[PDB]
């Protein structure tokens, strides 16, 4: 007998080999029928046997190509109609864009080819092909083009020059084509060395040195990271961080070793997106230093020719952070990396291949069924988002503060950048000013609004005020919330959970524990947590046993232990200061909740970035189902007292049981009463769609269980996938809301 099924595959399938790769899993599964594009996507018919069929729906299903972003495959019977063969169809769809596509790891073809002794290209550092290798990062103007990229400096050899100009070879119009003879090559800088210079950057980790090596997208800084020793003077050197390292390891067998690897997070590390993946860790194993203290690890795999080649003459993980002092934009320039890392790299690797838009290492994980990316940046950017409904007109929406990331629109798109970093320095600044102009010139879009943040002392506020178009102001909440409704095309009101840090209120005060009523153009705030005075602001972010006192500092006396430890010249100053209201905000945070637990139950005094205290505490924690005891008081809105939280939990703390126990409880806590309010506010509003946003939700527990109560109450759940839940995906939100404020 024979099966025949028709396949509809919507999204973005174009540009991203989607047809050759349906093609060549059908000569696989040796099945027969037709492939072509269509306005939604992609059009399937395929027969064969039954067997064939339905693994190659689960082919298309569990690792389709990389760049592509499946939405919704959909599958019916059909009746079989006897095809000879399988073809690549045309249609009018074909040629549909997108002009510029992410960077590329290196494919499967040009990997054969750099290990194959009698390929020509052998070895060579800069090998690429039409399916993989450098796009945006060396990509100037458009049409795509290499007079339009810094290749242009480079003259083709002959053999290069064929391979280009024939249309059945692989490098038919790869625009970076490279051999030894004509391309780009690699040069050491630091102490002197004999051999090729991927030999000596092998040697010098062995020896325990801080290698700068330039990538793709920049210069990053590698140790041995099996080496405590190499690992603590790179510690020193920056001395300025704190934050956990990433790890490149040389294969998936590798990261098994250290890691928990299911099979969707090895469809991510194997991806030629090429992020880091954070994943739990299967004990400590690694050096001091990478990642302490915490249950997870960023790992990500080889990506250029040259971390293969680095690959097979070390034997060890290999640490790859930004190359860059503190959390400036990383380097792109060697001269400017010789200079800016100093300090930091005692040897490096250098190109003769100019990176034009420097772009980070992406950093994503899969959780609660879905992929949950940190930071978007290299092989996912500068690739759009889809909209279902085409943009009325042009918006720049220009993000926020944390994590920057701008946001263009034309026709179907949402055009997010990459991450741009803290817009709190000169070099970041220009980096962001910079490639606005290049995202404007890449995708031909001239704004006419611009939307931004309703925080006024934000450098993208006043990059948007000192601009001469009509503005729109969002606020940061109601972004977050949106920011997700853009990703799965809703535009009705939705119960938005907005869980971070930090965001201006239109109360004046600082919010981060709202729950609101929220359509595309306007929100009502239903719920939050009551408000603590945060004494010293910004310090008390730093040294979080200041955050703690703000929010017991109405019921000091309960905390005997806790206040006790605390200078008593500096408590009296900060118990006035919070009376006399100097420097002092309100906040309903989640953030600082977290904190002060933290504080009070002895995790951290005080940290070394924002958010380290919450990350830890979220480490640590035990399997529990216990919670502690919530009232949800009805004032002007909902509202929860933290404080009365807090008593329970530093009960529990002098009782003397476990931080993993306590840390286990409050997560359930936050989950419980963020349920409870979400059924209250769907009992009042019959909404029955809720939205989970903010930086809180990278927080894997809080996010996952909340997934799970809310869907088995009968709740439609949504949470952020494609941009990040925490700033990084605030211009997506800030763009749609802006949108539908024009719209009508
Ligand atoms: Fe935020
Ligand atoms: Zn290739
Ligand atoms: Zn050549």
């Amino acid at each position: 007998q024979i099966q025949a099924r028709q396949i509809n595959i919507f999204g973005i399938v174009q540009g991203v080999g989607f047809r050759p790769f349906v093609f060549n899993i059908a000569q696989k599964y040796n099945l027969k029928g037709i492939v072509y594009n269509n306005s939604s996507g992609l059009y399937i018919e395929v027969e064969g046997e039954e067997k064939d069929i339905e693994a190659f729906i689960r082919e298309i299903k569990e690792n389709p190509p990389s760049l592509s972003v499946i939405d919704e495959i959909q599958v019916r019977e059909v009746e079989v109609k006897e095809y000879k063969d399988f073809k690549i169809v045309g249609s009018k769809e074909d040629g549909g864009f997108v002009p510029v596509s992410p960077d590329m790891g290196v494919c499967e073809d040009c990997l054969r080819e750099l290990k194959d002794p009698k390929d020509r290209r052998y070895r060579y550092p800069f090998i690429n092909c039409t399916n993989c290798g450098p796009r945006f990062s060396i990509i100037e103007d458009i049409p795509y083009d290499r007079a339009k990229t810094s290749m242009k400096v480079f003259p083709m050899c002959e053999k290069c020059s064929r391979e280009y100009h024939d249309p059945h070879d692989r490098r038919f119009h790869a625009q970076p084509v490279a051999c030894f003879d004509c391309g780009p090559s690699l040069s050491f800088v630091g102490e002197g060395c004999f051999d090729d210079e991927i030999k000596c950057v092998a040697k010098a980790l062995k020896e325990g040195k801080i290698v700068a090596i330039k990538g793709i997208g920049g210069f990053h800084l590698a140790v041995n990271a099996l080496d405590d020793e190499a690992v603590a003077t790179l510690r020193r050197r920056k001395k300025r961080y704190g934050k956990p390292f990433a790890v490149m390891m040389r294969d998936v067998e590798e990261v098994k070793k250290y890691c928990i690897v299911s099979p969707e997070e090895e469809r991510l590390l194997l991806s030629q997106r090429r992020p880091i993946v954070l994943l739990k860790k299967k004990g400590e194993k690694l050096a001091k230093g990478i990642a302490d203290d915490l249950d997870t690890l960023g790992v990500m795999l080889p990506y250029a020719p040259i971390h293969y080649l680095l690959m097979e003459e070390i034997d060890f993980p290999i640490v790859m952070t930004s190359g860059n002092v503190s959390e400036e934009p990383i380097c792109k320039d060697n001269e400017e990396a010789l200079e800016k890392l100093k300090d930091i790299a005692d040897v490096f690797l250098l190109n003769n291949r100019d990176i034009v838009n420097r772009i980070d290492d992406s950093v994503t994980s899969f959780n609660a069924g879905a992929e949950r990316i940190i930071r978007r940046a290299r092989g996912y950017a500068p690739q759009p988002i889809l909209l279902k409904k085409e943009v009325k007109a042009s918006i720049l929406a220009v993000g926020g503060f944390y994590k920057n990331t701008f946001c263009m629109t034309k026709g179907h798109y949402a055009f997010i950048s990459h991450h741009i970093g803290d817009l709190d320095n000169e070099k970041a600044f220009n980096y962001y000013i910079e490639q606005i102009e290049r995202y404007k010139k890449l995708f031909r879009v001239d704004p006419e609004v611009v939307a931004h943040d309703m925080h006024k002392g934000y450098l993208s506020t006043q990059y948007a005020k000192s601009l001469d178009l009509p503005k729109i102001e969002v606020q940061h909440h109601h972004a977050h919330i949106a920011s997700c409704m853009a990703e799965h095309n809703l535009d009705e009101k939705v119960i938005g959970i907005a869980y971070d840090g930090t965001g201006y209120g239109t109360d004046g005060n600082v919010w981060g524990a709202e729950i609101l009523v929220c359509d595309l153009k306007s929100f009502e705030r239903i719920a939050h947590l009551k408000y603590k005075p945060l004494p010293g602001n910004e310090l008390a972010i730093k040294k979080i046993y200041r955050t703690a006192l703000g929010f017991i500092f109405d019921n000091i006396s309960f905390y005997k232990n806790f206040v006790e430890q605390v200078d008593s010249r500096e408590l009296d100053i900060i118990l006035k200061q919070i009376d006399r209201k100097i420097n002092t905000a309100y906040v309903s945070s989640m953030g600082r909740f977290f904190d002060a637990v933290a504080a009070l139950i002895g995790v951290r005094k005080e940290v070394l970035f924002e958010g380290q205290a919450a990350m830890e505490l979220e480490s640590l924690m035990a399997e529990s189902e216990e919670y502690y005891e919530y009232e949800i008081l009805k004032e002007d809105r909902y509202v929860i007292d933290p404080e009365l939280i807090l008593r329970q939990i530093y009960e529990d703390y002098m009782k003397g049981f476990e931080k993993s126990y306590i840390s286990a409880k409050f997560h359930n806590t936050v989950v419980n009463f963020t349920y409870d309010l979400a059924n209250l506010i769907r009992k009042e509003t019959g909404i029955n769609k809720v939205v989970l946003s903010g930086g809180s939700f990278q927080n894997r527990y809080l996010l996952r269980r909340l997934i799970e109560k809310l869907s088995l109450s009968g709740f439609e759940v949504y949470s952020n996938s494609k941009v990040p839940c925490n700033d990084g995906g605030i211009s997506l939100g800030q763009a749609v809301i802006a949108n539908k404020i024009l719209e009508g």
